[PDB]
């Protein structure tokens, strides 16, 4: 996240951290959603390789115990049928993993809260962005995750020709695009948390920014749109 402030502990218990392994280490790759106690929800591009992942969820500082940590190994790789490997521009940006074992839910781990199937927000609707990705364009992941502040951005505005163009499709939530605050590598499969009804609900699935750069204006984060996938979450979490 690039220009954003750490987070406090316990502001948002559905963000989990997505690591692979590598070697004997593990290195955190990407965000999630925590949507049921053995269900992750993330981006299909996180998961597209043959590696082997866990997940951390209660997690904080990435280096430092924090002491309210719990990690579950992946057992179960759902990612969208029709996602294609080279396209993020294509969408369905979207993939479900199976926990090896269900966590414990506590102060520091709780579920998201999905959107109702085909809610659309209005523009400049207050949403935060989470994760521990890049701070900066070629810079450093976080160590403690960081929260910024990313308003919508309605489609109409954002599929124009100064913005994303054709880039960004009507399954896609755009945010941010001040230039200062956005997304960065490391974000990818986090949660864009939105203010709906007085209740913060997973509204998308950060997917792609700029490869010009992160924060970029006119060049907002990108997100996979929840409410358009409701249906296909549902029908893979009662089938498996
Ligand atoms: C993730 O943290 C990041 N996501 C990506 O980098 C996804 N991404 C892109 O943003 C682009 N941008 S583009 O070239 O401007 N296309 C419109 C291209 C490719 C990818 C991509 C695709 C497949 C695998 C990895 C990256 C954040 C910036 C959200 C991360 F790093 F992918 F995990
Ligand atoms: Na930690």
């Amino acid at each position: 996240v690039v220009g954003g402030t750490e987070a406090q502990r316990n502001s948002w218990p559905s963000q989990i951290s997505l690591q692979y392994r590598s070697g004997s280490s593990w290195a955190h790759t990407c965000g999630g959603t925590l949507i049921r106690q053995n269900w992750v929800m993330t981006a299909a591009h996180c998961v597209d390789r043959e590696l082997t992942f866990r997940v951390v969820v209660g997690e904080h500082n990435l280096n430092q115990n924090n002491g309210t940590e719990q990690y579950v190994g992946v057992q179960k790789i759902v990612v969208h049928p029709y996602w294609n490997t080279d396209d993020v521009a294509a969408g369905y940006d979207i993939a479900l993993l199976r926990l090896a074992q269900s966590v414990t839910l506590n102060s520091y781990v709780q579920l998201g809260v999905l959107p109702r199937a085909g809610t659309i927000l209005a523009n400049n609707s207050p949403c935060y962005i989470t994760g521990w990705g890049l701070t900066r364009t070629n810079g450093q992941l976080a160590q403690t995750l960081q929260q910024a502040y990313l308003p919508t951005v309605d489609y109409a505005i954002c599929s124009s020709s100064s913005y994303w163009g054709s880039t960004v499709k009507n399954s896609m939530v755009c945010a941010g695009g001040d230039g200062v605050r956005s997304g960065c590598q490391g974000d990818s499969g986090g949660p864009l948390h939105c203010l709906v009804n007085g209740q913060y609900a997973v509204h998308g699935v950060t997917s792609f920014v700029s490869r010009l750069g992160c924060n970029v204006t006119r060049k907002p984060t990108v997100f996979t749109r929840v409410s358009a996938y409701i249906s296909w979450i549902n029908n893979v979490i009662a089938s498996n």
